[PDB]
DNA sequence: GGATTACACCCAAGACACCAGGCACGAGACAGAAAAAAACAACGAAAACGGCCACCACCCAAACACACCAAACACAAGA
């Protein structure tokens, strides 16, 4: 999970380097993609490869 | 620095790339580089003042001699 959600803050950070140069307030529910940590989550338990 | 580490067989389980900066084209600005002109060196022509030979007179150089001093064989002294 640390993995994982050092992934997701990294994507953030790349995220809002993008739409704020737009100078728009933006909902933050279009800045997470939550298939991250689900996906990996998932292949992780379903192979049993512990890693990324 | 690499390279190799038993042989045969059975079963199950998941994936069979997604997403992000470079090539082309897509347009500005100082730098990669090109054109010019004005204060840089020299040379031609005129002006008059510094340079060369006279003229010149007083100050330093040579001769004469003075007395004075430094000096050198040797008759005498001496160990």
């Amino acid at each position: 999970f640390r993995i994982l959600f050092r992934k997701l803050t990294r994507e953030i950070y790349r995220y809002m380097q993008r739409c704020i140069e737009t100078d728009r307030d933006f909902n933050l529910n279009l800045a997470v993609k939550s298939t991250t940590i689900t996906s990996g989550l998932k292949y992780s338990l379903a192979t049993g490869n512990w890693g990324e």
